[PDB]
């Protein structure tokens, strides 16, 4: 049988290839060339937030395997930390005792205000309401961050929290969490409350994103699939309304039954950096608030070494920071000059407020500015973070299997 070709498509393409291969279809997975490594430091900005691994576990169950045999998921505690430039901190988790102890520190009166807020909200959603595990997208929150407090979803949730909670930092903390677990900055408080109706946590794969990719590739190969590396697609070869073969830039030609591939608000500035010191005082996920309450979401810091020390050399740290920037073309910016300047301003800010001796500890770093981000019968388009990408591959697999079998 001619193999079925899956062209890149990240976690979606990898999940699709696994489901086709598990079903008896010979697959060729083409990787063009999400995780970068330099001087012993491992850098991934590929969404690390795992709250619901069930869609991943479901792929491994198809081969009669378990995810744990290939990938170890590490619990992240707290889920994240909210940091105000003023020095105030709020550690988010699902433990009412640890939440109340923090609320007590901001405003004693707000512990009862919080309990009353939960009692009222539970009563509203007691009947006729179901659900889905909350998914944390710091990127999506940050891409809407300048206009965060401006939004109708924020205003509505803020006024609902404000009816019970008097403290400004606490009104901001709960409103932020509601919009974060909601996924789409939805005026209804159900999302904030539903989060607690279920036992959920934050997980991180040992080795990060790269180890999850590698475990899925190993699963794919154990099922009999083949991986083509440095596969730069030049064009498709056609006969009638069908693709006969996939052609690569290097001259390789692969005969195929079917082809599956990917489709073909503020911007974000990414800054990866490696330090020769492990900042053990940081949370894995940090949401930084700054002025222009008179403070809003300004930086996201990912410090995965507090959970996984394998991401950097011994006594070192691997980090990334996201900063919201105007959309490319929108502010007539020269990212060749603006990028190094923003990088240096970010370093100074993080050192001043959260990471002492940052600059003197720098080993390596890299920026990704908005500039850097620049009929057929047997052709299929592949397509909530990683589990959401993986789950969308399930529908493509079903459709492809019906046409192949
Ligand atoms: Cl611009």
């Amino acid at each position: 049988m001619k193999p079925t070709t899956v062209i890149g498509a990240g976690f979606g393409g990898l999940a699709l290839a696994i489901r086709l291969q598990a079903a008896g279809i010979p697959v060729l997975l083409l990787e063009q060339r999400y995780v970068y490594e330099d001087q012993g430091f491992t850098f991934d900005a590929g969404p690390t937030v795992i709250t619901d691994p069930s869609a991943i576990e479901e792929l491994f169950a198809l081969a009669g395997k378990q995810l744990k045999e290939y990938v170890e998921l590490l619990p992240v505690t707290p889920f994240y930390r909210l940091c105000w430039e003023s020095g105030k901190v709020f550690n988010y988790d699902n433990d009412q005792t640890r939440l109340e102890a923090q609320i007590q520190q901001f405003n004693p009166r707000d512990v009862e205000g919080y309990r009353q807020f939960l009692d009222y909200s539970r009563a509203v959603f007691k009947e006729g309401y179901l659900g889905t595990v909350p998914f944390l997208s710091f990127r999506d929150m940050l891409r809407a961050a300048p206009q965060l407090a401006k939004l109708q979803a924020w205003r509505s949730v803020y006024s609902k929290v404000a009816s019970y909670i008097e403290d400004e930092h606490l009104r901001q903390a709960f409103s932020f969490h509601s919009l974060l677990v909601g996924g789409n900055p939805t005026s209804s408080i159900y999302t904030l409350i539903h989060a607690l109706e279920r036992e959920w946590g934050v997980w991180f794969p040992r080795g990060g994103t790269g180890a999850l990719v590698q475990g899925m590739i190993k699963l794919f190969q154990d099922l009999g699939g083949e991986v083509v590396l440095n596969a730069r697609v030049s064009h498709m070869e056609t006969t009638g309304n069908k693709i006969e073969a996939v052609h690569l830039e290097d001259g390789r030609r692969f005969l195929t039954q079917a082809v599956a591939s990917n489709a073909d608000s503020n911007s974000l500035f990414v800054l990866y950096f490696g330090l020769n010191h492990h900042h053990d005082q940081l949370a894995h996920h940090t949401v930084c608030f700054g002025p222009r309450l008179a403070e809003d979401f300004s930086l996201y810091l990912h410090a995965p070494c507090v959970t996984d020390s394998s991401l950097a050399p011994e006594g070192c740290g691997s980090y990334y920071v996201l900063a919201p920037v105007p959309h490319l073309g929108t502010a007539n910016l020269d990212w060749t000059v603006e990028g190094p300047k923003l990088r240096d301003r970010i370093f100074a800010y993080l050192e001043q407020h959260y990471m002492p001796g940052l600059r003197s500890q720098l080993v390596t770093h890299r920026m990704f500015t908005p500039f850097d981000f620049r009929t057929i019968t047997n052709l299929y388009l592949v397509g909530a973070g990683i589990p959401g990408v993986i789950g969308s591959a399930k529908a493509t697999a079903g459709l492809m299997l019906e046409d192949l079998i």
